[PDB]
């Protein structure tokens, strides 16, 4: 009866990355791999071991990307893509940041975007003095059906009401100008 002793595999292997602003180093040299995991049990062991995003120093990021996709725009799977952006005010660091980030992680490892989960590359949380940000990165900013389905599902999974609109920008523009809004 394998259910007793086998870990539950995830559809993908995922890499969790950490960034801290150290002005002595280049941006790339500051982007650091925490660990990779590919089971439910190993995801929770990692998550239960690390700091909540709300406890990070301003200027730090977490990011979760599929194994083989670097957490930067210049990766082959990111360079033609873009992101759904959640912007948090300073009060939402207390109320929403950690629960929104956990839900984002689960949307990813749980493959919650049906046939379009293959367009997801990863997700990033930025802790910043002027307002935190959470974003889901996807591979192709011209795939309207993929991008808007991901945005509608994501908005629903976060519990955001229709009074809130979220935008999708291509990375080529980021490097707010929206391609899509939901
Ligand atoms: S926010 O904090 O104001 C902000 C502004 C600009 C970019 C970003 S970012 O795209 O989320 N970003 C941080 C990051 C951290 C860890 N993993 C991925 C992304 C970021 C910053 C600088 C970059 C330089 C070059 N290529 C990139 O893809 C970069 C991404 C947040």
């Amino acid at each position: 009866n394998p259910e007793h002793y086998i870990k539950h595999p995830l559809q993908n292997r995922w890499a969790l990355w950490f960034f801290k602003n150290d002005k002595s180093k280049t941006w790339q040299a500051n982007l650091r791999l925490i660990s990779k995991f590919d089971t439910v049990e190993d995801f929770w062991a990692l998550y239960n071991h690390i700091q909540l995003s709300s406890n990070l120093m301003p200027g730090c990021d977490y990011s979760l990307f599929k194994d083989g996709i670097e957490p930067m725009w210049e990766d082959e799977k990111n360079k033609r893509g873009g992101r759904w952006l959640i912007t948090l005010n300073k009060q939402q660091r207390r109320s929403d940041l950690d629960r929104f980030w956990l839900e984002t992680l689960l949307c990813l490892i749980g493959e919650s975007f049906d046939d379009y989960s293959d367009d997801v590359c990863g997700a990033v949380v930025n802790v910043r003095a002027k307002g935190d940000k959470i974003a889901i990165w996807t591979t192709e900013c011209e795939n309207r059906d993929a991008v808007t389905h991901i945005g509608r599902v994501y908005k629903e999974r976060l519990g955001l009401p229709p009074k809130i609109v979220i935008g999708y920008q291509s990375h080529a523009d980021t490097a707010t100008k929206n391609r899509f809004v939901v």
